[PDB]
């Protein structure tokens, strides 16, 4: 059961409407139907739309000064005019000694081109609700345990998008379940920007879920996409105080660490490769039980005294206990699972989250139950276990 | 001359040798040999854990990372501080000659 | 007297700045010839743990957050090893009297 | 039958290898290698000299 | 309008084909503009209101 | 520039009938363009002759 | 996709008027340029408002 794998479960109750989440898991239970855990896998794009580049390290060279005596009017560079050059135009103090004829204050421009330096660009996506795709999954709730890092055979997986439709999983023996998620009542993806940085730095995440308008709020330089020029490149320059017939040109230094400390509060989000992901989001969905299959109800019980636990009855964190048991032959069987109150001396309590447990060659041996609180009995054929469960 | 340096700062780290040890809810503290080394960064936290977390217990395991985070290169800033008994202040004198 | 890079060629080569600020940069720091960085910690964030990871991540280079904490600050000049203010006063008696 | 160990507690210490570092009044904090390995106690201190 | 919702609304519904069956097709659509597509057929579909 | 009686080499044709969708030209070295032309809702044939 | 925004500016020495600016009969105003240079460019075009 991948749903015990997670801290964050619900249980729920021939169709039912879910909400399903990243992050989060449901165990379907209905009335002599296999359970089933369900979960939203992923949300993602493949190459979603480039919105606006930044800078945030910003390259100068070919800096030029030009200036012009007290009353010969503004000092000018052809680079005024030029494309990518930041320019300053201020007054100097001259005089003699700086070799004019007059004192007050000349006239003093200086220009340099700008460019970005090297993968220091901080670059928005935007998703398309027409080409997102949520991956939702199921697996049969059966008796067999797998940790988090292996996979339930029996785990089917269902992708939609608004051109996808009601769509039919065979869940191996346990029979078909229907599913239709409405990927149009999810999230709403015209309030985000996938902020990306170096996709190659080791130790920072790939992306970052930010806000739709604080992404077009950044001071920084910044340009559209395969543009050659950056808007505002002033914004990672300063200009020195002008002396005599020169000006300094500051190079404000690289921004990534103020960016970096800016995204605060911020959920990240994963690229893997071509495939940029959300790790925050939800769809309401709708599952259908009507052609699932319980296996095996004519098989017979196994002989209640040929068990042993492989993992003594556990509490699992939620309000369930689990446990698993080892046969000593391979039948094909049902289990006789009880539990009995210390109050009411032979009522079974046992209410089971893996209903009609059943034992396979090589499968099987795993069971959930929920409880009432006080102490209990747990039997499993001869195996016995008292139980004090919470309250 | 050469004003005696105060205290350098460090403006980018190089970050290198992440580590991590775990233990499950039972055992008490995770650890590494990095905790008690030199020119380390270190965490501990709380993980939850559970069975298929290759694990017998649910609950809470400690965790601990550490990160080996020299200075990247170049990336000081050095701070200087003046002597009172070795600052030269410089006075300039010219007569106010027709020159 | 703060110093960065003295080959920056559009930078200040230092800022006269106040000892009370420079102690309260938030930055890891070592003395001179110290072999390992005080406070490492300030350019390290770790993300929160899940099973048996925990995420080491470089916050960035800080020399713009200097820079921008830097502007307008009085500059200082370095003629090698001669570290020069540039704003600052003296008080003088001068004798005028055998001219 | 031989239930876990939990904590472990010292109640009498062994103690070898005592090293000592100082530094004038100017020169800031004085340091040991000591201060960065395991199983040691160290005291930073200031000293009139 | 929408770019990627289907709106056929089928009164043949899972249409299928055999050997020497099932090609027809009856469907009921929403007013405006549409496009029927079957696979690579398609074709543009002013619907009366 | 060419006249009008001249031909622009970048010209590209899309021949919109009823049998049509979006429809991409490549316009040579400046990308890709797409058009789709609503055949159904251009002239009103049935009062034309 | 834009073509050319890479090259470098031509020289802006080497421009003659082939159509001299001409008003369209439409708000714009139209004109082409000859290059002697052999060079594939950008045109270093600007207009000034008095
Ligand atoms: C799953 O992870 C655990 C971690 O301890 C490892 O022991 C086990 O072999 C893994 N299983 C496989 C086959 O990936
Ligand atoms: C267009 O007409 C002009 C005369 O007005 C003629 O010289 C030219 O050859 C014609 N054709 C083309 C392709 O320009």
């Amino acid at each position: 059961s991948r749903c015990t794998h997670l801290e964050n479960r619900d249980f729920v109750t021939t169709r039912v409407t879910l909400v399903l989440e990243l992050g989060g898991c449901v165990t379907i239970t209905a009335e002599g139907k296999p359970s089933m855990d369900v979960w939203l896998d992923s949300i993602y794009q493949e190459n979603p739309a480039k919105t606006r580049e930044y800078c945030l390290h910003a390259k100068l060279s070919d800096t030029k000064v030009a200036a012009r005596c007290p009353t010969m009017g503004p000092a000018t560079l052809a680079e005024e005019h030029q494309s990518g050059t930041v320019c300053k135009r201020d007054q100097s103090d001259r005089g003699w000694g700086n070799h004019c004829g007059l004192f007050g204050k000349g006239s003093i421009v200086t220009c340099v081109k700008a460019s970005c330096e090297a993968k220091k660009k901080a670059t928005g996506h935007v998703y398309d609700a027409n080409k997102i795709v949520y991956t939702v999954k199921v697996e049969p709730h059966t008796g067999d345990y797998v940790a988090a890092n292996e996979t339930h055979s029996g785990r089917k997986t269902a992708s939609f998008t608004v051109s996808s439709e009601k769509t039919i999983l065979t869940m191996g023996d346990y029979g078909d379940v229907s599913l239709l998620c409405r990927v149009a009542s999810g999230v709403d993806l015209a309030q985000t920007v996938i902020l990306e940085l170096d996709k190659t730095s080791e130790h920072l995440p790939t992306a970052w879920q930010v806000h739709r308008d604080w992404f077009n709020d950044l001071a920084l330089p910044w340009k559209h996409e395969g543009a050659q020029n950056w808007n505002n490149a002033e914004r990672l320059v300063e200009f020195g105080a002008p002396h005599a017939v020169k000006m300094d040109v500051y190079n404000l230094g690289d921004h990534t660490g103020v960016l970096l400390k800016s995204l605060a509060g911020v959920p990240v989000a994963h690229i893997d490769g071509t495939k940029y992901h959300l790790k925050s989001g939800h769809v309401t969905c709708e599952v259908g039980l009507e052609k699932l299959k319980m296996k095996g109800l004519t098989y017979t019980m196994c002989d209640k005294t040929k068990f042993t636990w492989k993992r003594i009855p556990t509490d699992s964190g939620h309000d369930t206990v689990v446990m698993e048991v080892a046969f000593s032959g391979t039948k094909p069987c049902r289990i006789p699972v009880r539990a009995v109150a210390h109050g009411s001396p032979d009522v079974n309590v046992a209410m089971l989250i893996t209903p009609n447990p059943i034992i396979e060659n090589n499968g099987g041996g795993f069971i959930e139950m929920q409880l009432p609180p006080g102490d209990n009995i747990i039997y499993v054929g001869e195996l016995s276990h008292q139980w004090f469960q919470k309250g």
